[PDB]
């Protein structure tokens, strides 16, 4: 698809067979999700942003649909405001910035 | 353009006469920089993100070139860990995510 920036761009992801709400996020490295489980180990990570860092727990190679496109990679869990999509699988999808 | 996003997308933009490097960032409801001087009106906003929120001031209708292409929009000046331009400007540079 093309996404305009008018509106936020929401998409809807699955993960863990479950439907999400996320945000096509450019200026995020990783991604991030709210609190949910995911299966294995966790590593720490500590993530920073505009009002200073949080931390959050890592998985590796987990599998996640965004907008129908098959990701299989690193997803962070912990107190962010809002689902985010970051770079790492927004490149997995073959997203691009376009004007 | 078409930016990968392999890396950071970073960009050269003009603004008060000053030539900054930020990122072109969707999940940014607002364009964000650091401290800098702007003239005319402004009003204090508190904006959040990973790790809460910070104390801006509000400018409105500010000129900004962006890879060549002039824009006029709404800029934020504080605390921010870094610059970034966001769907308030990107919008008027014609700026879509494809994939
Ligand atoms: C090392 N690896 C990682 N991975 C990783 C992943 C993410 C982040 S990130 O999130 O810090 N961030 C890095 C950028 C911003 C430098 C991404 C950025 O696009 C955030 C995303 C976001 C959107 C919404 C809320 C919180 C964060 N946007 C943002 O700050 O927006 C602010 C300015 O404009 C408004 O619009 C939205 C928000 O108000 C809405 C709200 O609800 N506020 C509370 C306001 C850092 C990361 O580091
Ligand atoms: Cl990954
Ligand atoms: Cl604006
Ligand atoms: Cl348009």
């Amino acid at each position: 698809p093309q996404i305009t920036l008018w509106q936020r761009p929401l998409v809807t992801i699955k993960i863990g067979g479950q439907l999400k709400e996320a945000l096509l996020d450019t200026g995020a490295d990783d991604t991030v999700l709210e609190e949910m489980s995911l299966p294995g180990r966790w590593k720490p990570k500590m993530i920073g942003g505009i009002g200073g860092f949080i931390k959050v727990r890592q998985y590796d190679q987990i599998p996640i649909e965004i907008c129908g496109h098959k990701a299989i990679g690193t997803v962070l869990v912990g107190p962010t405001p809002t689902n985010v999509i970051g770079r790492n699988l927004l490149t997995q999808i073959g997203c691009t910035l376009n004007f």
